[PDB]
């Protein structure tokens, strides 16, 4: 098995740890962990292109998009590889993340190792917002917290 | 080139940005950048095994050691892959890092992408300290700052 981890930090109170695990080599990736300090409700959750935090979360660049597609929800055929949809924060500002995705990978063509995971300000509209922004970023707003995706023990 | 970057943060005032660049695929890696907030003098500078910051720099694990050797200076044949020797901080607590290494790589089996770079409290004795600690950590002391090594533009 391949295990990967990411610690999310940012300028505000948002922080969390997200684990990634992939049992079979080309098979699904379990993404789980906890984020705290979020406003109640949906928050966009994406792998961006660059493991670059030199200028905060901004320098992470756009959603990881090796196949040059438009932005979607994780379940869409038309999506960015990094398009992991939303996470939900409870009334206490805690999101108990648990996702399974078959498009991201921890080995081979769509490896997300050394890239950035970002949790965004607002809901990801999953590309159904009917503006240009929707098909790029899902209108998820600013980057509350991020981290480089690294090899874990 | 293949370009990689790492933002070092920790508990104290130590922080910096380190760039890694590798022009040829099996060729030398240029490591450069700046770290500030250091005490004047030598500081141990290593790639540790895990891109894991879940418990601060501690969770990064030992020096990256895929060939199971004892700790050395970068110039030694007997070294950890992650053994990059020392960086020097000037009277202002700034280290202008500039290193070239042919053992680390940004592509190939023992890639350092998604691992951790750490700058340590004291000098790395390059394994010549005559105790057990010397042949493991070079006696470089605590981890002042670290970051996950991520893909840059
Ligand atoms: O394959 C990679 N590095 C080897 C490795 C992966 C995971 C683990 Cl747990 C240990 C070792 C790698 C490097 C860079 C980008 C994507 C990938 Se996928
Ligand atoms: O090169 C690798 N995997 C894909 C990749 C290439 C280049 C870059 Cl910049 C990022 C990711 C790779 C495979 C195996 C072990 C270590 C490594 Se590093
Ligand atoms: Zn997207
Ligand atoms: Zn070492």
């Amino acid at each position: 098995a391949t295990k990967v981890v990411c610690v999310l930090k940012g300028d505000g109170p948002v922080q969390g740890i997200i684990n990634f695990e992939q049992k079979e080599s080309n098979g699904p990736v379990k993404v789980w962990g906890s984020i705290k300090g979020l406003t109640e409700g949906l928050h966009g959750f994406h792998v961006h292109e660059f493991g670059d935090n030199t200028a905060g979360c901004t320098s992470a660049g756009p959603h990881f998009n090796p196949l040059s597609r438009k932005h979607g929800g994780p379940k869409d055929e038309e999506r960015h590889v990094g398009d992991l949809g939303n996470v939900t924060a409870d009334k206490d500002g805690v999101a108990d993340v648990s996702i399974e995705d078959s498009v991201i990978s921890l080995s081979g063509d769509h490896c997300i190792i050394g890239r950035t995971l970002v949790v965004h300000e607002k809901a990801d509209d999953l590309g159904k917002g009917g503006n240009e922004e929707s098909t790029k970023t899902g209108n998820a707003g600013s980057r509350l917290a991020c981290g480089v995706i690294g090899i874990a023990q």
